[PDB]
């Protein structure tokens, strides 16, 4: 068969940019970067595109406004619009607002269903 690469920015919901995040080499940097990761594989090895993927991986961890976003790679072995549209409705899942967005945590902040 054959490799597909896609990347997409993430917005990483509820962590705030902190000094930590400027270098790959901290504690912060990477267990946030690893719990991506692993949120990413989680979601795929749970659906239609578990026998594709192969792995994923944080390239950075970038702040925008006071937030973070990270910028992630994942491949694929399998057109790659095709495969797209398959990735797309996994990343969905990830999402509550529409965004490309990951929480490592999500806040509660009320105790009804505010979808």
């Amino acid at each position: 068969k054959k490799a597909y690469f896609y990347h997409s920015s993430f917005q990483i919901l509820n962590v705030e940019y902190t000094e930590a995040l400027n270098s790959p080499a901290t504690h912060e940097y990477r267990t946030l970067s690893e719990r991506i990761e692993a949120m990413i594989t989680d979601e795929f090895r749970g659906s239609s595109l578990k026998s594709e993927f192969i792995r994923t991986h944080v390239v950075k961890l970038r702040k925008e406004g006071t937030g973070v976003v990270a910028d992630v790679v994942m491949k694929f072995r399998s057109n790659r619009k095709v495969m797209k549209t398959r990735i797309q409705s996994v990343l969905r899942r990830l999402s509550s607002s529409g965004n490309l967005e990951i929480a490592p945590s999500n806040e509660i902040t009320s105790l009804t269903d505010q979808d």
